């Protein structure tokens, strides 16, 4: 009923995961309450390239088939900036209108890394989730927070 012919608020949601110095901690994207094919992601990770750093991501191939149509764009940034965005030619194929992770992030805690909670910050602004419709259709609050536990004699 309401959906695709009628555009919802999908919500992006992360949380708070933890890790060690040293230790490669995983952050999932979460899509939630979509309904209509979503076809453009753009999304702007802005973290601390000191205390972190990202291997690369993946993406959830359940939602983003068929990467090879350039579905899947990730640009490693000056240090700290991650610029990842899914755009996908293939919607009508693919229709990503359920609900799952989007991409998880791997990013390595830095032997030298602070101890104590860091939020990566995905910019607003360039956090672009448009459907077929070009809606931007996005509730989403998405600052990823690591809980870096710092458990060694320091780091």
């Amino acid at each position: 009923g309401s959906a695709s012919v009628k555009n919802e608020t999908v919500k992006l949601s992360v949380g708070t995961v933890s890790g060690n110095p040293g230790d490669t901690v995983k952050v999932p994207v979460t899509i939630s309450q979509v309904s209509t094919p979503v076809g453009l992601i753009c999304m702007d990770i802005s973290y601390d390239a000191s205390k972190f750093t990202v291997k690369d991501v993946l993406p959830n191939t359940d939602l983003v088939k068929d990467t090879d149509n350039y579905s899947f764009i990730v640009n490693t940034s000056t240090p700290g900036k991650i610029s990842i965005t899914f755009t996908d030619p293939t919607l009508a194929n693919y229709p990503i209108s359920v609900d799952g992770i989007l991409a998880y992030l791997d990013f390595i805690i830095n032997s030298n890394a602070t101890a104590g909670d860091s939020a990566l910050t995905v910019d607003p602004a360039t956090l672009i989730v448009a459907d077929e419709n070009d809606k931007d259709i996005k509730d989403a609050a998405s600052n990823g927070k690591i809980t870096v536990t710092g458990s060694a004699p320091t780091s």
